[PDB]
């Protein structure tokens, strides 16, 4: 429907509570993967002056604008050491996305 | 009575003195929780140009408009490290709300 | 009846009390949406010299003249973060509109 | 005599010279205390467009109208860091009030 | 027809909703490219006092006046990291421009 | 013929539509250049109380009275960043002036 | 002779040219000092709708009526930062007053 | 009296000079004890970007808000190696608290 | 002739074009030197709400009123890092002053 | 005479040139001492957004309002490492104060 | 012609795209060389609060005002490690300067 | 003349290029000698977060404020191992100081 991109942002915002847990790996993951999408300076803006949680908040705020908010998901499969739980997170993400999709169908 | 929402604002204003103590965690708490209710840019407006107390003042001013001024309370239970006193604050909040409610019954 | 446009203004005026709560997002919402209807300079007139509530008052005064006072409603659905309560506001708006419509039928 | 309220305004005006010194803390003090009496938008009117001294002038102009011009005094005791001199100011205030009161007795 | 410049402004205004997504890179992009067209102080006016979205609004308002509203497009190709979606935006821009052009032909 | 000064005013009025585009730089340009001709307080009158377009209108109204309505043109060459289009404007200005001059010759 | 009050007005009018230089501090000085003599609303009338020089003109027009046109002089000594020249102005004022006084003696 | 909490803040501020001596152990003590009360990210905010004394200043600023400013005292007994003098500090703290308490009784 | 003060203002206005280059150091220079002459609040008025060039414009407008428009020159020698060119500016200033002085002699 | 407080401000302003040298230790000194007088948030306002010299300027501006502008002097004796020259500064301060005092005696 | 200084600014602005590449060495180069011309605090303003590219933008904005925009070039020869390409940059700079010079000759 | 202190700062700034060579021994020399003058925390500020050259830059920036910029020279004689060249540096320093002194005599 070309609106699943929009509902991805809503799913992200509903899931922004789970930021604190596993976006501590923000620089660990996205600064090296999502540079395919994220701006180079944006990594510096995220990292330079924040307090390591709000830092992830700004990361996800930059992510919402992109329609491919599944880029973090795709990166998450990489570095499978963290994925034992972060795949639990991708399942949580897919569950929220499915709930919002079911609402979208109405 | 559907007016407890309104008296919540009065309780907040009477309790706005206690802002300085534990809304220093404004960005620590609400920018990551109340984004469910607060506007995304509103976080930027709160944070970008203020002096870290008046900043909390603008946060609570944005909060008064919402009827669910208990969202800060709900978030406050999360991050229980601060809650040893901030639950003392939720008790203070409930006490003020109860006083205003008793006045409302008259 | 082509008069629902007129009764929309009456509903707005009866509902102008609720301005203070959620038209604080005036520049947040309408300056970027209702520019489809609002004049470009009108945004500057609203914003430049006022005190952030009367500012919303002038916004709604400019809105009354337009028949499509549902443009603010349509915009309100966008930015769903604020809509948890602002949809409560669209329900309030629809309730007032329905009351005035029932009066119009008489 | 129920006129001490009126003579409080005269004492304030005679003491409006001392505005420049310690009403620089206008937003620091009253925007968070005297919101119990001051209008919410009035804080925005004071702060938004002025030059940080005349700003305090408008604050005190709004204060004169209230009979409880001792609200600033009561707030002044709070935040005792500034009170080392601002209590010297409350003594100055009480001295002016006493002088005007003695004139009132005549 | 020398009027495509004018219809570019209409296309921009119709597309001003998509501001929030990828003009967050306003200072990231235009302050360093469109200084070829934008005024030097205008960068300071955009950046100094706003809230990071309305900031982009003022940027696009300054852009509408220029006929070469394709300067942002030309800059957008530069910094291809953001272009994975921002080229989706240039396609969206070209689509809106084509729609308005077809209307212009009538 | 010493009347080209007069026809300059007519050309300006015919061209007053193009005010909105690039006299947004009114304070950016003339308040610092045309102070050679414009009154010092006149800058304050233009800037202090208007809405940023009508402001330019009053600027051009003050300009019509001066015969040297080419002062804005001369200033326009300065700050060449804006001149990529504003020279398109000086060409437009010269075209209108030439048309009116040809009418004057009759 | 109880007429020096009257000749003070003449000295002021002869010296009204020097208004533009250092009554730019009108709100800076008199709105906070001469409120001892000037009407409270008169400050609002001076400030609200003028163009920052004529504003000082209305200030001095209100001053002429008062016999104590030395109140501005007394205030001028306060805020000695401006007094390096504004005392040159009080010397100019005293010189004009002395000239008019010598004429008065005749 | 339920105000000893408040006077604890005053005692702390009066004792903030002694910060430099033995809050150099800020990360040594509180980041591992007062995490029972201090926010997890707050440790990162304290540590990441400061200069090891002002760092302790921000620590104590976060401590003032908590009523249990005796948490640092309780932690101080732990790690008795530093307590040979830091108990001299707890005696100093208790002395200041007793002085302020005696003032409170008045 | 005691009129060189007046011709200094004319030289300044003729030289107000060179404002944009090296009065960017307005707060860098005058807010810390010319506070000997400039009003304390005037620094706040200059700095608080402008766009960093017009800001310098208001600075020079406040400077024209003072006869000692050489105060900026005297300050300019201080902070010799900028003086490599700003002394070129003092030479330019002296050249303009000399030209106007030669005109004054006529 | 109870006016030495006022002349202290004049001495400070005359001595505000020497700010740049040894108020670089602003956060080093006053944020930990003058918190006895300075507001807690005022430290944040000074430090958060400035450029490390103007920062000291705002510090001294906050200091002028206090009559006890000798608090910085008293603190200066503490941390004697800097006092080898900063006592030369206290001698300079006392010299300026003595000069202004001699002027006050007149 | 004494205007090559001015055309240097135009060459810089045309070359401001190449900022991102090798003004990353801003603090590496100019904070230690161009302190001969740049203000001492200006280094702090550049460095303290920016995001490492816009930082270079402000650096070059401060550079444009100086006529000796070849100071960066002269410094660039120093630290020849970076010069393998940065001399390619000085050649690019000289090429742009030569192009603008040829335009200037016209 | 009591101004040789000031010209010492100019000599230092002219000699700040030679920082990179032999202030690499910053922590090696001054953190253990100039603690007689440098602040204790200032050593931590210099060392903790920089990149070992800019670190020396901040060291010399702290040094300029002190009049006894010969303290580094006095320390330099100590640790004669480095002095084989660093005395060549003290000769260079004395040469620059002598040049500036000769300029001062003029």
């Amino acid at each position: 429907e070309e609106d699943l991109t929009e509902v991805k942002k809503d799913a992200l915002e509903n899931l922004r509570v789970y930021l604190c847990e596993k976006i501590i790996a923000e620089r660990h993951f996205d600064h090296l993967r999502a540079k395919k999408i994220l701006s180079r300076e944006d990594t510096e803006e995220i990292s330079c002056q924040t307090s390591s949680r709000k830092r992830a908040g700004k990361l996800l705020d930059y992510l919402q604008e992109n329609p491919k908010g599944l880029d973090t998901l795709v990166e998450s499969i990489r570095r499978e050491k963290t994925q034992n739980f972060l795949i639990q997170k991708i399942t949580d993400e897919v569950l929220k996305l499915r709930n919002i999709k079911l609402e979208h169908l109405k």
